[PDB]
């Protein structure tokens, strides 16, 4: 089934390189500009969005009025929320780089995160645009066997759960 996933615009923790999960930060001015650029570049499909501010706002600026689902949230980093990627302990860094065996204290395991995301995708009954997060887009792209890193404010379309259709970045 055709699904479009959008990585929300940038927040301050993107340029600062800090893990941003359930911490509810707003978009930066540039993050809002990235979101506005998506208007007219995405299909007019039903829209669903993570309830976190940065995702909701990206959807709004992109011209949508999405229904909110926390199931579309970024992974909960637990005690690692706000941690600088640069100084992350090797165990955590390798786990995130390899996207495996990640279980932050007080947070959500990568396994639980994947089950959450894929369960939500399975429940969709028709093509839709999903305003979400970097980790969600990454989980989907990786499950489809491709590199999962995409720019903030960019999108990807996939035929779930078979293949990636397109990656769309604007400037």
């Amino acid at each position: 089934m055709e699904l479009w996933l959008v990585r929300h615009g940038e927040t301050m923790w993107n340029r600062e390189g800090r893990l941003l999960g359930w911490t509810d930060l707003p978009l930066t001015a540039e993050g809002e500009a990235q979101a506005r650029r998506l208007k007219g570049a995405l299909p007019s499909l039903p829209a669903f969005s993570s309830d976190l501010l940065r995702a909701r706002r990206t959807a709004e600026l992109a011209g949508f009025s999405p229904r909110l689902y926390p199931e579309l949230r970024e992974i909960h980093f637990g005690a690692l929320e706000g941690a600088l990627w640069e100084t992350l302990d090797p165990r955590y860094k390798e786990a995130l780089l390899r996207f495996q065996g990640f279980h932050p204290p007080g947070g959500e395991s990568l396994s639980a995160f994947q089950e959450r995301v894929f369960r939500f995708l399975e429940g969709l009954k028709a093509p839709a645009v999903l305003f979400t997060h970097g980790g969600v887009v990454r989980a989907v792209l990786r499950a489809l066997g491709e590199d999962g890193l995409v720019p903030p404010g960019s999108a990807v379309a996939v035929d779930w759960p078979r293949r990636v259709l397109v990656r769309l970045a604007l400037d």
